[PDB]
């Protein structure tokens, strides 16, 4: 059965209210979340992240921060959308939102806000510098079967050790999780235990894109495939991700059925935002830029969303009053004509596929392979791909982004390449005679994952023979957050710092 | 005429409030002083202590909060505790004084001078006067701008240092054999604001003896839009590559 | 064997006194915090608090001297400071004189256990919160890596066999190592001139001969390093590693 309120929790993890609360003071703790995250330093910092385009001397170009923008006006409309259409099926006050209407649009905008809050300096590249400085210390493949006479491990404690153990499966475990960073597994790690927030359940549910495990090894499961394509969350998180299925009522595996809305606002803002930069950047003309659109369709014919969204706002261009720029007017309404006629189609699709959506199994997306739409967005990816992701002042910077990381991963190297005896050392007394380098570079660490760290490992049993595992599995996360914490410009500007340049 | 649309005193407020709360937590951030050290600046500022005070409801409410991250808690609650005391204000004051707000003729703000609230505010901007926007790196770039701007305002002298008939010449023919330096410094003009100038100028008639004042007014509104619009780093960008040193 | 030079005391003592307070003062001149807030750390620091001790004697007395302000704060916490501790050093001088003339005296003028105490308050306030800082400790770590980086630049030196180093040592210009060439033209003429008389001064004959060349090969490149002004040695690092 389809009941929002069961949904809409509005409780929180620490410091949590409960008992009655009117329709008003309910809006008022989702309007408290929308202040948390505003306020956020991590939300500010996307300022200062990429996207596509290197940080220009001109903000013409759209950063991490300005795209997220956009993504939440994506994620309003849609959310807006199916409401209005629910309110037109009289279905509001059946499927218990008739008192939740505003809660639901503003967590939609949060989660569009906060989708790449988890993501690292240079994006992609970052995970990929991260990932693989990580697989070459640790080999998670060398852990998949039985335990190799020559595992290529280099931790002690992680190596598999002979024919005994399910501490075996621990470290199988720890090394595919650490190996496997994701920023939206990341982001959900930082709203909670980085950043403390502390915001209702329902809004943390929005930001869970996908339902598997970091440290999952084997084949998808064939009736979750799509759920589980990239992980959502880490094995740090297991408890709280445990604490949130039972909050939201979703099964393990299952979805919180606003995070569709969200993602398909990501899915449309995507492209159309970087071919407009593109232009901008003189790639190519508004013109040249068309025409690479036509040769991309092929298949032409005179009704279909093709002629009623690209060719239309072409024709709008073309003597384009309103003393409106040609490339102005030409993306805004070719934004407008994408929305205006997939914004329907995925708020359609959502009540369409809702006893699916509430129970957060439905294995697909909103706008989804076959439709016409996916063939609309994937047009424009196409032409993206070909003519603008493939721009060497992208691609150098791309390049740049790996070693910047792998570098200051490499910097960061000698705080693991370390016995627990004398970390923890480290870690009570800030002086330390015979590791100075390894003293000043945990100074370097911020306050805030530092103290993460400590509070992770005061949780464990001294006593236990996994303790000396988990030690190791928070220390790499605490050395992740530091870095995956920072800006393109700050992880930079700190390579050089680090290698002596400034 | 000099009527306010009734809205605006709605979004002036929220600007009124979140103003200086901001940029406080951002001194800290800074360094300038500790979340401690603030919370006895502010101690300092507002004297006139009595009463479950609103500085008591508030400041004093918050710092305790922060006792048992110490800053963002106290700045988190700090923040919540003034909205929670100050939105409800300035919201009644809209209905309370709707009808004067409806005619846009109401000739006061919704946090109001004697306003408990408006003191509240004012305390933060004091603090912020007083030790945020007297910092020396603050003041530093404060004077930088001012250089830059008159700088660049100076680089541009030339094209207002002109005759209408040799000025409308340069907007016709894009090269001009005389003044080179005029035109690749009018190129450097964005071609939106460039486009504004020709349509409001189209818009005049020729024959009219006000049209030459209308055309100066104009060609200097072109140059105000064209500076107004940089980013801080594009004007100071732009002033060392004018002034040649990239 | 192993006996010190008696007035070695003496110059060791003053190392020992201004060694913090100097960098105290100029921790407030770097805006670290304000003179009132070290009093602060210092009364914090003090703990065991008596109206007539050393801290009531120097601390107190030059904070009360301030008042009716940094200039006078550590002028007189200076004055203060040697008015009382150069006295006891030169009397425990005195005092030990037979065992400091042997130069056997296994310990310090100003001890461990009440000056020794004041000179601990003013180190442990500077390791807390002056030696502590980031943009000292992101300097210490700088100064790390341009180091290893530049002995890392001289490795092909090391990393090469005698009768090749000693080719190169008459022979300025060599054929097949031109880098290495190059990069001992680098070197300084009077470490390069004493590698050379150490050497010379060996017997060719000699199995250690070898033993010796090496030692005095790393002495040399230590030599033209450890010689080196903070400033030169970023300056070389970022110069050989090809940036300027
Ligand atoms: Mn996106
Ligand atoms: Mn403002
Ligand atoms: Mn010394």
């Amino acid at each position: 059965q389809i009941d929002f309120r069961k949904k809409i929790n509005w409780h929180r993890r620490y410091r949590s209210p409960q008992g009655v609360k009117t329709e008003h003071e309910i809006l008022r703790i989702f309007e408290s979340d929308r202040g948390r995250i505003i306020n956020s330093p991590a939300i500010r910092r996307l300022q200062q992240k990429t996207q596509v385009f290197p940080l220009e001397r001109n903000a013409a170009v759209r950063t991490r921060l300005t795209h997220s923008m956009e993504v939440q006006q994506v994620g309003r409309y849609i959310a807006k959308e199916i409401l209005s259409r629910l309110k037109e099926l009289k279905l509001l006050e059946a499927y218990g939102l008739d008192e939740l209407t505003g809660p639901f649009e503003s967590i939609v905008e949060m989660s569009c806000l906060m989708h790449d809050i988890g993501n690292p300096p240079f994006g992609h590249f970052g995970e990929a510098a991260i990932n693989d400085w990580f697989r070459q210390r640790l080999h998670p493949e060398d852990a998949e079967s039985q335990p190799l006479t020559d595992d290529r491990c280099s931790v002690a404690a992680l190596r598999l050790r002979d024919g005994e153990e399910p501490l075996n499966e621990l470290r199988r475990k720890i090394r595919q999780d650490l190996c496997h960073f994701e920023g939206n597994a990341q982001g959900i790690r930082l709203v909670h235990t980085l950043m403390r927030m502390n915001l209702t359940w329902a809004q943390v549910g929005g930001i869970l894109k996908y339902t598997r495990p970091a440290w999952w090894r084997g084949e998808t499961p064939e009736t979750h495939h799509y759920l589980m394509k990239k992980p959502g969350y880490y094995l740090s998180e297991e408890a709280y991700i445990a604490r949130l299925r039972k909050e939201l009522n979703l099964a393990l595996y299952s979805r919180f059925p606003l995070t569709w809305i969200m993602e398909a606002a990501d899915d449309i803002s995507y492209c159309v935002a970087d071919l407009e930069d593109a232009v901008e950047k003189r790639i190519f003309t508004v013109e040249q830029l068309y025409h690479h659109l036509h040769e991309a369709w092929g298949q032409h014919e005179k009704g279909s969303l093709f002629s009623l969204v690209v060719e239309n706002a072409w024709e709008k261009s073309r003597s384009n009053s309103l003393s409106r720029s040609t490339e102005d007017q030409f993306f805004m309404y070719l934004r407008v004509n994408t929305l205006n006629k997939l914004v329907p189609y995925a708020a359609q699709r959502f009540i369409d596929n809702l006893p699916a959506i509430f129970a957060g199994t439905f294995n697909h997306a909103l706008l989804e392979d076959a439709s016409e739409c996916s063939d609309l967005l994937k047009l424009y990816k196409n032409v993206a791909v070909k003519h603008v992701f493939s721009h060497p002042d992208v691609e150098r910077l791309e390049l740049q982004g790996y070693r910047v990381i792998s570098g200051l991963l490499e910097i960061y190297r000698p705080l693991l390449s370390l016995s627990l005896s004398d970390f923890t050392e480290l870690v009570e007394k800030e002086r330390v005679k015979r590791f100075p380098i390894e003293s000043r570079l945990f100074h370097k660490l911020s306050t805030r994952h530092r103290l993460a760290y400590v509070e992770a490992v005061s949780k464990l049993p001294s006593d236990s023979p996994e303790f000396p595992l988990w030690e190791y599995y928070y220390r790499c996360r605490l050395l992740q957050d530091y870095i995956s914490g920072m800006t393109d410009l700050y992880a930079w500007d700190e390579y050089r710092r680090l290698m002596a340049v400034e």
